[PDB]
């Protein structure tokens, strides 16, 4: 509430540290032009595509405000010192305004083109609070604020999709007018402020383990329990003959010991090679990918369940569809090297979550007599079992920070797959729009529908701000620790800057495990 | 005088305000701003001992 010559809002950024939550906040330029020319259009997948890759829904004139990655947030140096003191985090509060609104219009007379202010146009913008429009957050879009503060941003168009019945749609399905809602119409000199709390959430675990499953016992001391260790004769005259035979497993036999607990569950993909030719010469993707199909239509299980990517001394095999892949800067979407990439490595949990190349072990499968011999078969896919233990897969500084929980009658783990936190009510969308300003209507009256708008975009600031929890690190190991660091080698020019021609980029990925605990 | 905390440096910039952006949404850097440059006045006021 004020005139054309005041600023509403300030430039805050910075983040703050105390002794139990850390305080981030960051302020953004944001642009917005018009959708659709102001109109809903719905969306067919197409005629004659792909049965999997088929869709029916609607896109909206409406953009939205996306906030929903670490780097977005943090910074490097902040998130260095994050990870290296810290076995956990979770969101705590959020803050979010708009300031600083401008409305610019737009004149084409001929190749050259003119902006002009105006002063009396408004902007529509609404938080969806009660979770009624569809979620299109928390699906790995494009379009947050930046990495670089400097950096201008451009609001992302909202749209949404329904049930389908191959191309068409189904008596079923919902349209969603967004103009159906209160919404706060601000002009230059107003401003949008917001509050919201994070519900109760399992702090992430930001460590690896010193310790492991197979291995977590006495390594001086005998078990108490026997073990069946031979089924012939030791004695002469009996090695060919079938008897009983049991024995204690020591330090020497350490594979045979009884355990409280199993790994967690696996689901088998694909291996391949860091070296092209070491692979394979076929196109097998999407034909020997780990997929799963509903509704008749198949589906690609890209992050799949956490599990480890390759074993010790490996360091050159990675699943196929199981990990995050990033991008360098200015690399192409459509069929990059694999130089261009950045492929997210998940060994830190090998001790707990079994390796995503291998199986989860053998089960016997009939019963053997003095006749049959007994037969085992390998399970590749295994479901839950009583007394599983294991690890959800590690965020990363350019990864999802949350998701929704999607509102069903059942869930087993409610962790996201591609990344971190899960919320019954996640943070709602802002939603922002520009109100459509006619332009001069016929002299006689006509019911016909107007078409014909002045066309003009706007501008403004938006800031953010995420109070965040902290588990600090006790740990009684001696020896130092590996931690996050900057090489100190001379380099043409220092990670996480800009470079001459002031582009922002990020080398590598970086994941919050790093400090260790016993299982 | 040499100072351990000597005047602190005010920086002033002009915020970019951007060009028309294209209808279409694009995740590439925001490279089109509209030019132009500011002006005001600047007062300084030292008392000094003698």
């Amino acid at each position: 509430a004020d005139g054309v010559g005041n600023s509403s809002g300030n430039w805050h950024c910075d983040s703050q540290w105390l002794g139990d939550r850390v305080i981030t906040t960051s302020t953004r330029t944001w642009a917005l032009p018009t959708y659709n020319n102001h109109l809903y259009k719905q969306i067919s997948s197409q005629s004659g595509a792909s049965n999997d890759n088929h869709y029916f829904g609607y896109s909206t004139p409406w953009g939205y405000f996306d906030f929903n990655r670490f780097h977005c947030h943090f910074s490097p140096r902040d998130w260095q010192r994050l990870i290296n003191n810290n076995w956990g985090f979770r969101p705590k509060k959020l803050s979010f305004k708009l300031f600083n609104i401008q409305v610019k219009e737009v004149t084409q007379n001929d190749g050259t083109t003119t902006i002009a202010n105006n002063l009396t146009s408004t902007v529509q913008v609404f938080t969806d609070s009660e979770y009624q429009l569809p979620y299109v957050l928390g699906s790995a879009h494009q379009g947050c604020l930046p990495p670089f503060p400097a950096d201008v941003f451009m609001v992302p168009q909202y749209g949404y999709l329904t049930l389908n019945n191959g191309s068409q749609a189904v008596g079923r399905s919902s349209f969603y007018c967004l103009e159906y809602f209160p919404s706060q119409m601000l002009r230059t000199g107003n401003n949008f402020q917001f509050s919201y709390t994070f519900e109760d959430v399992p702090f992430h675990s930001s460590y690896a383990h010193s310790q492991s499953l197979d291995r977590l016992m006495n390594p001086l001391i005998d078990q108490y329990l026997y073990y069946l260790n031979r089924t012939q004769g030791t004695t002469s005259g009996t090695t060919n003959q079938s008897r009983l035979l049991f024995s204690q497993a020591g330090p020497q036999s350490m594979s045979l010991q009884a355990r409280n607990w199993l790994p967690g569950p696996c689901y088998r993909q694909q291996r391949l090679s860091k070296t092209a030719n070491d692979n394979n010469n076929s196109n097998f993707p999407w034909t020997a990918a780990s997929k799963y199909h509903l509704n008749g239509r198949d589906s690609l299980v890209n992050p799949g369940p956490a599990m480890a990517s390759h074993k010790d001394d490996e360091e050159k095999f990675f699943p196929m569809h199981g990990n995050l892949i990033f991008g360098k800067e200015g690399t192409t979407a459509s069929n990059a090297e694999l130089d261009n990439v950045m492929i997210t490595d998940e060994e830190e949990i090998r001790t707990t979550n079994p390796v995503a190349t291998e199986q989860y072990g053998t089960v016997a499968n009939n019963l053997q007599s003095s006749n049959t011999a007994p037969t085992t078969r390998t399970v590749n896919d295994q479901g839950a079992l009583p007394g599983m233990v294991w690890q959800d897969r590690d965020v990363y500084l350019q990864g999802p920070i949350w998701a929704k929980i999607p509102h069903t009658d059942g869930h087993f783990h409610p962790s996201p797959l591609m990344g971190g936190f899960g919320l019954k009510h996640p943070p709602p969308q802002i939603m922002i729009k520009n109100t459509p300003v006619p332009a001069n209507p016929p002299t006689t009256f006509s019911p016909a529908k107007f078409a014909s708008f002045i066309t003009q975009y706007s501008t403004g600031q938006v800031s953010v701000e995420i109070e965040w929890e902290l588990q600090k690190e006790n740990s009684k190991r001696w020896n130092p620790e590996i931690q996050y660091t900057s090489n100190y080698n001379k380099s043409v020019n220092v990670d996480f800057t800009v470079d001459t021609n002031g582009v922002y980029s990020e080398p590598r990925p970086i994941g919050t495990r790093y400090l260790t605990r016993n299982l």
